[PDB]
């Protein structure tokens, strides 16, 4: 079996962009509320953003889901200083937060992670901005609040076969939609309640999985 | 609204039970892969078991899944000391595997952890077997591998209203299906890969979402 590669502009799939990340190097590890906690709450900065495990988790989770074993997902890490990263459906990871934080902060030392076998790299800091990634039949959305109700196999169900979307979901700290407006075609909303970002994509990529007949 | 009591056996519920778990204090601390990577890869034993982010982030998918959101869940944890734990669908938890690891530490310490504001306890470590804690009507159902494919919503369609269901998930080291020979009515498989304990709840919960019509 072959994931999608980039020249490959054809098959509709499903970009997942986690937007707003928090991967900052700081002294080498990680920002987490493990143990800067001290000079967090010290410096008096809004505690609130030392993030990682919900994107450590929606990337255990979307990369062990069967939307993965199909190859059909695309996932992309924008941070705040700025780096977009290219997340690998091919590349496994371990399961433990450490060697998790550790494994990115070499992301950010050298940008890139290559294979322990393949000549090819799994993980590959990229450009900004996403629309040179992105392919042009595109559906550039976002989950939301303030946004209607909107059900997921419905709205892929009035998407198109040539036609791929990319999703925006926020593992940000504390933000309004302002994040992504100057490349949002649509913001949705799926539930009343208040809902995270690694259910958020659990619940959007089973239902696309009940909605592109992977079986 | 008020949750699942142990007064009710009418409700058609979802008991999910996390077999063969790792939750052993040494020294206090669990044991996880993190820092006794050193005692076990010293002492020659099976590494391949410091389990506990998996049923960390089966508690934190199932506990933040919209089948709590209706209350018809009720999970119970089996570990590998005889312990059986009653986790309650209406205590919440923090989101950091330390907070869970000495919190579970507490729990096997005390053998019971109340509510800050509630009299009521949350998690209660209760007597084994299982069988004194599920209804008559159950379904002692088991993930497996050797199994043949069940469809979950086809399963589930064929379970009656008055009929609930007693799921066993391996979040165990590595074991066959013996684990729970003594009290399995049936084992099922959903999927020809290999799926992990989390993603396996998921597909699972959500598909009963989907045929008990969780809107």
């Amino acid at each position: 079996h072959v994931p999608i590669p980039p020249n490959d502009k054809d098959t509709k799939r499903l970009i997942v962009v986690l937007s707003n990340a928090s991967l900052e190097t700081y002294k080498y590890t990680l920002l987490n509320s493990d143990e800067h906690i001290g000079i967090m709450r010290k410096m008096n900065r809004d505690i609130s953003d030392a993030r990682p495990d919900i994107t450590h988790q929606c990337l255990l989770t979307l990369l062990d889901s069967p939307i993965n074993k199909a190859g059909k997902l695309q996932i992309y890490i924008q941070t705040a200083k700025g780096v977009l990263i290219e997340v690998s459906p091919t590349v496994r990871i371990p399961r433990t937060f450490k060697r998790f934080a550790g494994l990115m902060v070499q992301l950010l030392h050298r940008l890139s992670i290559k294979g322990t076998n393949t000549n090819e790299k799994l993980l590959k800091v990229i450009q900004n901005p996403i629309t040179d990634h992105l392919p042009p039949n595109c559906r550039k959305v976002t989950l939301s609040f303030d946004a209607p109700l909107v059900r997921v196999r419905d709205y892929v169900d009035t998407l198109g076969p040539n036609e791929s979307i990319c999703v925006f979901v926020g593992a940000m700290a504390k933000g309004p939609d302002n994040f992504a407006d100057a490349y949002v075609d649509e913001k949705i909303s799926i539930s009343n309640y208040s809902l995270s970002a690694s259910v958020a994509c659990s619940k959007f990529c089973h239902a696309c999985e009940d909605a592109w007949d992977i079986i």
